[PDB]
């Protein structure tokens, strides 16, 4: 019910680090170290405590919600191996190697899509220490002979040279490379004392290296899970990012309010020009991390440098890693064309270089099946990147997509790979979605009571007669785009009288036009007004706009300019005293960048009206995307005094008015067939 | 009864557009309208299935309840001209000519004015039709060359030339007018052709011009609604504006509270200043169903305008017709009286021009038997006006309205006048009579067991120390006025509240009638209210209203005004307390809708009552009709406020306010002798 | 504000054709503007003290017209017997008045009390005050200047 959100509340109080599942390829490479003293032997049994329990009846392991042999491989002849040199519980590995008999020409069938990090290079350094103890395998196969003869043509590649000098990727998987040198690479390592965090490419240097010093790093990991190992620890800053990218996706993060900048506190501390990983303490950058904090940093105010992606980009490709190249999957470019809209006039052409690079890729790529990736598998990936390359955030509402991200999202029936494949619970589970269930779904219950509210009103107050062809239409248009921008039940008091001068004032401009203008009109227009209800504390002010807002047609008489954008200030300035809320008064510069942003918000819709009416006369294209050009920049400057603190005029009033212009950027971006649907979405067809 | 009160609901939202009979003189003239496809026989058979297989073996056609042969000659003579024509079955030919040249004897004797809607005209449009086939058909009779007489006066009182330029109600039956002009005709019908709404008009069409818009709506009206034409569709502002006219009159209307909004609105979305017809698109419209909707549009609290009755007077003359100064029947009239009952003083003063016509119309018809119903035959014509006309609006009692209701109403006990006797089976069925008589049978019971349960209330408590002139008459009319305005069954508590606490002012009265007041008596009273069942819930609210109220008896005693100005407030101050709810805080009119409401109430029982003390007093009529005119002034304007929809005022408070001067008003307009012949007929003389 | 306008403009359709004046309801016009022009809110969220906010309306209400056929009767004095007692039917309508407004038993605040008594004190010495008086009390209390 409401405990829900206090669940999340308290699985969020205590963010210490990640929630990663326990991993047993490494389990088994941590289990074969001699005790320092010796006659302990393994060094934490506590392994061994955990393997003989967590199996199931084929003596198998991993995805145990799933089935792939091909990583399962990797942890059944691995626990095997280090079951047979301390040498006890001799019982399932000879029926858990059986079984493998039984699926050992079930290897090569799996599509090219799966194919994980260490598969043609770490795999053979477990087969040729497999057969040091020489135990019942077939070593030799048909199948096999890919991973044995393309081992050389994956690594003998890469030159010896730039592994033994410079920092790359390389040094996670380490053990498919043999004859290297410790002693002058030992500068090379991670901060906390990890090679390229994986305690594997740990352990293989801690068999011939004891660095005491770096056995605190398994022996940290041991104390804090009590037993056990995952593949990568630490991920404090990879959590971060995929907790509140999930949030505002969904739509539940607005009680959150402490909590969601203290994420944002870690992040600005370690925030640098160069840019940030999956754990803090890693040196090789890459793209995905740079690119998606960016577009949260920015989005909650925060000032952050947009010329990080100048690293991450070389000789007019934009490359996702530094340094090595890549294959380019989806889940980059997707997050960096997300970024890729939220521009200032006054940044870095490198921005502007970013997404006439990810567009010209991922349209072409919708047709055939190039926009899957290689490390993850999910309810809908591509179905959220159609929406996102031809709905731009300069016209999408933001309630729109939150009833589609519910019809996009698996929950926690979404595993990701790595070396071994796992779940995140902190940031996936079933029950995000029961957040999200419960409060959109009595949000949709509680507002369709309303329009049924608002119905009667529109048809009894006299004012329904003329206008339209018909008031239904009229009617639910208008009370779309005024309650999908605002959409909690404390505000509904702005929210509804939003709708209702949304209605006023339109279909008294049907009035004038079909009468003529104001030049013949006798019926006086100023007592409509107060069809409205008397309330103290809004409608004093509230009729002195509908005044000065009727004075705009007597200025545009004989004057042949559209009059859409002067009624953008009847909205802009009637609902902010349904808010009680004025502008700080005694300070000059509050009064000024209200007056700077009154402006360009009427000048947003003389410019997009025009092009409606130039595009409705079939009139061509290369000056109606010259219109485009000319509000691609009325946008962004739109959103600098928006997003950056440019002066103290409290923050609820800087939505409204970027509330009401995306509005009108989403009427004259969506045929009239298409709101329909939107409308039948959101609105009517529940949820469970 | 949950199959009944559920009965209704699931008959009355199922409104299609009508349910009429199907006729038997337009389905004549629609039967011998052949195939256009090139086939042999009619294009619609199943209508002459109906001929053929409803009709009753005695002979006829028609209704059954009634033997008028002046409908069942157009009901025999032109659907035996047919099946004969087509030869289809000639066996019941002579079947149905047999009995007609032996009984159509009985033509010469008949009644005057009992004819149906243009039945002298179009019996002789029936002659050259019938001896096309040329039976053995006796036209020897006097009733021939005397509606021939009337014919050609009726060619003499209709004109060729002006018809066209103004179309009137004479196009429901234009059989009697041949040979004219036919492109000037078609700029003259409704949109859906057929003219006055009427299907006989469209079989003189297809005998000219074939109009595919002619067809389909009589084609509908077969091939949708299964054999046989009807009289006239659609009727859909006939059946809504009657339904509503007769369910709120039997005062059951309570648990449709649902409907009677809906089908409402249904009337104001076909609101129009030139008035409402029989039918939604009529281009002719009269005045008696203008002018019931306004009234029953009013009395729900809907914005209306009197200012669209300046249509009907003729030069200080009203008819029912809009251009024709016919003689016509008392319901536009009875109607209009109605209507003319309460009104705001922001009009015109039609309705005075009216209520003084109406009045003197009705008058001397009232004194004589000039009672004629041209358009409807039904139960009791001058006795239900005999209620309406003598008794007045402002001591209308809604229960001495309904006790009297089970009187006039039959259901099945009507018969309707069109061109064929017709019925209505919605809001003409007796089906209500089993469930509403049950629920006045029902309510019997329902006041009975607290008749005695007053009665010894009044002995237990011991107000007989200074109990007064009479208890059991006038415990018995405290609880008239009490039983006489609410009769809901969940508020049945407050109700014994409101006789209880008056007797207690009667009291007091009783005692103070003769010791003087304050001044002889040291008798503190305060406590002494606490006798009546008394919970904490009301705290302290009785003592409020309690010793301010004797504060009245303090401040205007040796003052000459009426100490029942103080007792009027008091009473809805105690009721609503009893009811137990309250005003919010709000905006600074709701208070204002409060403080001068009662004013008004307490200044017209305190102008009521010099009447009281006039009459008997036996002065000059001059001061009596000088204490009339100021006191239905006062009541004029207090009745808009209690009637809005503008009411920020709750609901059920407001007509609270009502319901108590009601009680003032009529008692001092009744004779105790005139006042027993309402007591025993609403408690004692029961039902059934 | 403007409410209370219109309020006062719907009265006057009220005794359109009726014989009355419109001097029982411009105080209603009067008693409500210094509460607005002031910001005094009543407090309703009690039932008796809305009994009496109302009841306060009803004391002056009839003493502005118990004054109004005074006052148009003092210029003729057609019924003199009625003169003096027209006056002695007034003065134990403002007897009541001025006991509520006095008194403290009640809970309204004290300030927004004698606003009613402020309304009919500038009502009722106008109307026992001649025109040849009423400037020569101006110009000694407000132009002549002290000291």
């Amino acid at each position: 019910t409401t405990t829900m959100i206090d669940g999340i509340r308290t699985a969020l109080r205590s963010i210490g680090e990640g929630e990663i599942s326990i991993s047993a390829y490494d389990t088994s490479l941590v289990a074969l170290l001699k005790r320092l003293d010796g006659g302990d032997g393994p060094q934490f049994p506590s392994t061994i405590d955990w393997i003989v329990q967590n199996q199931l009846p084929d003596g198998s392991w991993g995805d145990a919600s799933f089935f792939m042999m091909g990583d399962r491989i990797m942890s059944t002849l691995a626990c095997v191996v280090a079951l047979k040199s301390w040498n006890i519980h001799t019982d399932k590995c000879e029926r858990g190697l059986l079984f493998i008999q039984e699926n050992m020409w079930r290897l090569a069938h799996e599509e090219e899509d799966w194919m994980l990090v260490g598969f043609e290079i770490a795999l053979p350094s477990l087969l040729d220490m497999a057969k040091d103890l020489d135990l019942d395998i077939p070593y030799d196969e048909p199948a096999l002979k890919a991973i044995y003869a393309e081992r050389e043509r994956k690594l003998a590649k890469i030159p010896r040279d730039v592994l033994h000098s410079m920092p790359t990727t390389l040094l996670h998987s380490l053990e498919g490379m043999v004859d290297l040198d410790w002693e002058k690479l030992l500068k090379l390592r991670c901060l906390d004392g990890s090679f390229h965090c994986s305690p594997a490419s740990t352990a293989t240097a801690f068999q011939q290296t004891g660095d005491q010093k770096c056995f605190e790093y398994l022996d940290g990991i041991v104390k804090k899970f009590n037993g056990g190992v995952p593949c990568i620890y630490p991920l404090d800053v990879y959590e971060r990012l995929w907790a509140v990218d999930r949030l505002t996706r969904l739509g539940i993060s607005r009680h959150f309010t402490s909590e969601i900048e203290d994420c944002l506190d870690y992040i600005f501390r370690n925030w640098t020009p160069d840019g940030l990983a999956h754990t803090k303490n890693c040196p090789v950058k890459d793209i995905d991390d740079t690119a998606m904090g960016f577009r949260l940093l920015r989005l909650y105010g925060y000032q952050v440098d947009p010329c990080v992606l100048k690293k991450f980009e070389k000789d007019g490709k934009f490359f996702c890693l530094h340094g090595e190249s890549n294959p380019s999957s989806v889940t980059p470019m997707y997050n960096t064309y997300r970024a890729s809209q939220l521009k200032f006039p006054g940044d870095d052409g490198v921005l502007g270089r970013a997404e006439v690079f990810c567009r010209s890729f991922l349209q072409d790529r919708r047709g055939s099946n190039r926009m899957k990736d290689k490390w993850a598998i999910a309810k809908d990936i591509p179905g959220e990147v159609e929406y996102a390359m031809d709905y731009p955030w300069k016209a999408s509402l933001p309630r729109i997509e939150t009833r589609l991200y519910l019809d996009q999202y698996g929950g926690s029936g979404d595993v990701w790979i790595g070396k071994v494949l796992h779940r995140m619970t902190l940031f996936c589970n079933d029950l995000y979605l029961k957040a999200a269930k419960a409060d959109f779904s009595n949000f949709q219950k509680e507002c369709r009571v309303e329009l049924n509210g608002l119905r009667r009103w529109y048809l009894r107050s006299n004012l329904e007669k003329f206008g339209g062809t018909d008031p239904q239409t009229t009617l639910m248009t208008s009370y779309f785009l005024a309650s999908a921008n605002i959409f909690e039940a404390n505000r509904a008091a702005e929210r509804l009288g939003w709708a209702r001068v949304a209605l006023l004032a339109d279909a008294v401009s049907s009035h004038f036009r079909r009468i003529g203008g104001p030049k013949n009109s006798t019926s006086n227009l100023e007592e409509l007004i107060s069809l409205v209800p008397f309330d103290d504390a809004y409608s004093g002010s509230l009729r002195e706009a509908w005044k000065q807002w009727l004075m705009a047609w007597t200025a545009k008489e004989s004057s042949q300019e559209s009059i859409e954008g002067d009624t953008a200030i009847l909205l802009v300035r009637a609902i902010e005293i349904f808010g009680g809320r004025h502008v700080l008064t005694g300070q000059r510069p509050d009064l000024w960048e209200y007056s700077q942003l009154e402006q360009l918000t009427s000048s947003i819709c003389c410019k997009l009206s025009r092009r409606v009416l130039a595009q409705e006369n079939g009139e061509s294209t290369e000056k109606v995307e010259e219109i485009d050009q000319q509000v691609d920049l009325e946008m962004q400057e739109l959103t600098r005094r928006v997003l950056q603190g440019c002066s103290a005029i409290n923050r609820l009033t800087r939505e409204t008015f970027l509330h009401v212009v995306k509005s009108f950027c989403y009427v004259a971006y969506c045929s009239p067939e298409t709101i329909d649907s939107h409308i039948d979405k959101v609105i009517f067809q529940d949820v469970i």
